[PDB]
């Protein structure tokens, strides 16, 4: 017996209780313990720099979601067949103090990894990585990183504070989270202040790949120099929507011209089959920036594509 | 131990599954039998004449209800100490065959009413009426009724077909649904043919109350006639969106300028205190018309002032 | 036989060419000699000071008018029962040269005035009434006035030019248009820079009605007074939209804060039966500033009700 | 006599009666017999399985047409100095019954063909091409096809059903209406049940190609092998909008992401010259889901393009 | 010399930099002396409990102010004959850590006073009133209330917190900054908890005005008992602008329905005249939330209203 | 000491006066002798052919600049230590008379090149760079020109007027304001009336390149070829937005299918490195028409790749 999303026979696709795909929803120790993977969400907003109202993403993410169904025709995959998965609501953050927030994170995510789950993550502003980061290394030890983004994120302070969403992965080399010579950085451009804002994540260990060397190609043969500089061991995956192009992506904080196409991320995570992935999120979707719900309609389809490369999943 | 709402100390009300007023989702034969009423939507649009959207009216109306607290600061009802409630979910119609779709509705209530539930209803266009009368029928005997409207509805054919949206209370009286001495109209404005279109229900025994009759003034005193028109008996109160004016209700398929305000439709529904109402229903709202929300705000509002006043709910 | 609107038996109302009211278009001379009254537009937007857009004002009124049955249910006029009307298209103007557009208005309304038909105009900004009151003096003679507006439009000059939409009323008093003893102006409010502003007005003969004498009240009583005051001759009506408060009418070029209401907008023209009407106008209607379509449907429903009050219609 | 479209020195292009391309409505049995091509609409949305909204389709389409000029520069055509072409209006649906529309749709283009009329049609959802069908091969016989599509549209039911628009194409080989071994479908995406689900089409004797096999390239080239396949009778061509990425096409009622580019559209419509085409149809726009105007503009455009490749246009 | 705001004549109003109706903007300490009175802006949104995006209020209400002529109409004042006023700019807060960026909103109030200013405050959400207050008492000693607002704010903690947007006046009657005796609410409505959620206030000297209580009526009464209740000595007013229906102000963080009007709410303010006024603000207007720019459009007009009435403004 | 744009540890980006990336606003004879080049802007749109809206052009650019940091991570360029940068503000146009604001125009650069300035203009719409050309050729002589653009702008009149926004160019070539032999466009599509719409250009000595051309390709071996082309003497640049595709610039007057991508559009400009340029234009951005803001975000990007390329900028 492995849980199913509920068909168009059965009731029409405009109806029925908005869970992600139309799943069944979860809460007693009892039956967490029988769970292989879980969607789970994170509504923080509080770390924003520019415009604020990621605090709304992980509703709208699954309103848009009732479209999918199970079976990959290009790859072939059938997760369905292979795991049993399950929906397991939202994580209960204080919204009138930053701190507080992030050790609340922390503790939550210890609980879940005690019943054996493998999280997949609705977001929320890209600080909510930091903690449960912290969580991955006391079961698995150091991880390599698998990084898409338009910023770098290595700021040493933001207004004179320590702890904000574009300072998280400063802290992480710092707190001796990972192994920096299994670590890639893709899509970076725009702006900065000096030669340095792009060197230092260099002279870290990390390989940088700028938007200028994606451009008018494909990036299938790319990921094969990827997955040589990763492996070996345990991978985290963290995707920033403002990768993308603002003509695709417009709903989000930060935007920047000149980004990436959707084809072009399609071949980013279909690539990624054959490696050992721990854990996966999807961060900074900006719902009242966005009239059409088009950017959270394509945040809930690249979900799935994560979900296909899980390790054991069947080709028929 | 009665069922209630979720707090915003448990979990901020930007978070959470959305269920009406985030209550549980009660699903089991033997939990069905405990409940004494119950939220339940219909998602019905092929019978409309102008603008189709209302399939997705219930949906939006549950995402904005979340906002609701429990105890009446103005009349001091407390129904959530006297009564068991739940939400219900949706009722599975046929989208390719409207005369189909009419004998589904019939069942359904059928095997509602027989576990002894009162029911709350959210739709859909006006076409739903009629097969929900049919069931009450046969339970309760003849019944009277209130009814809330800018338009009649006793067309005898729209294109020649006799089962549409426009259609509904004629074909009630042919089937000796109602007690027509018993029958109040509220809201009738705009444009027609000959003065037959408002006569005709005059000469079956409906008091018809124009709008004209209703411009500057409190509806206190209008409420107190009623009580003594349709008292005496069982008693079903219908609600179209479309009675409001454009101002304060934009999203909806047929609207017609210079209507009632929000002021005069709390005095309408508080004004049905001591009556035996034994069910009520909201109709044709329809979200791609109006991208604020505020039309699904405002529905969600008015269905909590209708669970105040049912028979047995306590004061303090 | 007369000419008679598309009925919903014949063809559903979403479909169908898009005239007024689905009205025949008459183009040649023996039929334009055999027409009593006609609807007609001019689209023009470069005289205004603020912001533009009224260009497209026609074409979407036209539009949302497809709703429009043809008797009306409160008064009992029956209009199309007793007179000959059609819709007979735009007048072509020069966009990039404004004093030679309003030579081009002038001509065309000679001709339109020489068939014997009596014009209902959609516009266009303010400018367009001073050239169209040049041709009625040729035909009738000096006329009386009701208009209907926030501003007084009594400017010497703008930014050194003569005619703009600011200066329309002062240029008709110099010219010898008007019977100054028979004129009413209703509506008008906001900021100033002197007390004069007001004043020049009443020492022309004017009778000057500001906002706060119309709060909270019913105009059926001034509309009593206003008909003995501008009686005993031929009268003009001019109706500028943003007349009416922003809560109804968004779109639109110069909004002002707390105006009169659609239900008041109502008692005005039904309160002109009984006068010698000789022509009526609906401006400044701005469509890029409103994006649901309901300043266009208000619009298209207060011309119908001008349409009820002409001379010789009939009551059934 | 030749009909022409309005030209911008005679009157604005803002201004005027909004046929399709501003030509002339043509309405009496002696102009019909004259015409060698027109376009007309047919305005269905009851056989939708998601979003509603498609009946709003044909009239967009005719208000954003405004601004196409005669003569296309990039290949040299002049098809309204060849043919004699005009708006002839709209088809009378029954939007209560569909098995009646079904009818109607057959009936009225026996008439069109009686003519000797070849149609250009706006839609309207994908169950309309059926009885089209039917009409055609009375007079032609049996016909090749060209099918741009996201999706296969050949199931046996949906929700017990055998008529709805997921089902076209699969009646159609039922009823002899095809010849099998000229046929190719282009676009195919995203996810289904079985690998059967585009293997049925294969063994029939169709040619599919997927958007993977698409991706980065010019499609040039691929026509040559089209003409090939499909060439030596009579052939009907039927474009689905939701082909295209939803960067370009937001408005309609069943996205899917990473798609076909304008681009590319245009390379397959100016790749079908040579070949014996009896008709075309643009499907499936959805006016509510998208607040520019944007798709339609889209729509208008592609229908141009049609028209410049029919047997008889010249070039020069 | 005083100075003037920008005139028509001068440079049109859709052009130049967008300052506070189009005035100065003053930044030496040696202009900062000569000064009676200065708008100033406030941008936290940190501290809310359901939508954000009030950091943004302060940018949209200075946009929209480009309209406002110096004479009032109605009452006959001149401020800007009388009074000198300029545009000062914003405070520079912390936006990641709440209790660090109300230390600093306290330090920048001593200085403003200490140049002899007299402020009037765009905001921004409804802590900052807080330490406003606290620098207040330091110059005038404690002092009265008027309060318009659809909800209390006296609650003792939010998610445990001490500090948030909802518990405001508690921690000033505590603190010593007000006399109880002379302090009046206007406009609560809507759900609770119990019936001393309103009783407190009551109990604590307070005089509550109910929304039921102004329904139906003029206002002009009532300001004049209230003038007799907190006269006497210096006094403050406050403005969140959700205590207007979401009919005229769609655009804030927590809307409720059946609130006051517009023309109630110039009521209210022109009723202030003869009091002795020490300082002014208008909270909570959220632009995200409404797309057409009229929320921002009222909040700019009522900030004029309050201009008017200070001590020694002259009229004519 | 140069002038520096603020920064975030100052002040946060979503608060401040907002001047085009937060300059210093200059306006003294002495402080405007100092600068370099500087920021300025032209709100025009009584010369339009189809949509009005771009006189709100310039205010929207500087509102969306916020984000904009001084160093390129790509090319190295720092223009802010080599160069002197100011905003100047607006010119004072003439909304009612055509014809005199082509003679205000004109006046206005003949001073701002008396101080030493070069200029970056804001529009507006393509009319306005006639009279700016006219004061170029009294200080240089005859200049070179690279025009970017869906149309060529070479019409004889428009609607029998000499001056309009499609005759531009037209006007330059009778007026002997350009070298014949150094012009070229790019961009140019859709469809026409005859042949000679695009012939008439080549045959004056113009290259011309088409948008076919472009389909599929990097732009850098086109702008060797260009930079060969024109080189060897003073030269203007030109950038109308309606070049792009639609899907990243819907915000204009008259969109045209299937154009040029952002990433080509930043080739273009990267590319002109080398040449002596005097002047730069961005044109014909409607707000309006675009209501997320995307278009006006694009406008403020490019315009700061423009700086980077000026004569006497250093790379590190
Ligand atoms: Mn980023
Ligand atoms: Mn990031
Ligand atoms: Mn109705
Ligand atoms: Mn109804
Ligand atoms: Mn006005
Ligand atoms: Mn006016
Ligand atoms: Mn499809
Ligand atoms: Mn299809
Ligand atoms: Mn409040
Ligand atoms: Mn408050
Ligand atoms: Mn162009
Ligand atoms: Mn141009």
């Amino acid at each position: 017996n492995l849980h199913q999303p509920l068909g168009g026979n059965e009731m029409p696709r405009f109806g029925g209780i908005a869970t992600m795909m139309r799943l069944p929803h979860v809460q007693s120790p009892a039956e967490l313990d029988a769970l292989d993977a879980a969607f789970v969400g994170v509504p923080l907003d509080i770390g924003t720099s520019l415009r604020s109202g990621t605090r709304f993403g992980p509703r709208e993410i699954r309103a848009e979601s009732v479209m999918i169904r199970p079976y990959n025709m290009a790859t072939g995959a059938a997760p369905f067949d292979s795991l049993n998965v399950a929906d397991i609501g939202d994580v209960a953050i204080n919204t009138f103090n930053l701190l507080e927030a992030v050790r609340i994170i922390e503790q939550e995510y210890d609980r879940i990894l005690g019943h054996g789950i493998l999280p997949l993550t609705l977001g929320g502003d890209h600080t909510i990585t930091l903690p449960i980061l912290r969580a991955i290394k006391k079961k698995h030890g150091k991880v390599g990183l698998v990084h898409v983004d338009a910023h770098a994120d290595v700021n040493d302070h933001m207004f004179g504070e320590k702890i904000a969403h574009g300072t998280t992965f400063r802290r992480a080399v710092e707190e001796d989270l990972l192994d920096c010579d299994r670590v890639v950085q893709i899509g970076l451009r725009a702006q900065g202040y000096t030669a340095e804002d792009f060197n230092w994540s260099r002279k870290q260990g990390f390989r940088v790949v700028q938007a200028e060397e994606c451009w008018h190609k494909s990036l299938e043969p790319l990921m094969a120099e990827v997955r040589e500089k990763v492996g070996g061991g345990p991978v985290y995956l963290s995707f920033d929507i403002d990768g993308i192009d603002p003509a695709w992506a417009p709903g989000t904080g930060t935007p920047e011209i000149g980004g990436l196409t959707t084809i072009q991320a399609m071949e980013i995570i279909r690539g990624c089959q054959g490696l050992d992935l721990i854990g996966c999120d999807l961060v900074e979707v900006s719902p009242p920036y966005d009239t059409t719900g088009n950017t959270s309609l394509l945040g809930a389809n690249l979900l799935y594509e994560m979900l296909c490369v899980l390790p054991g999943v069947v080709r028929r």
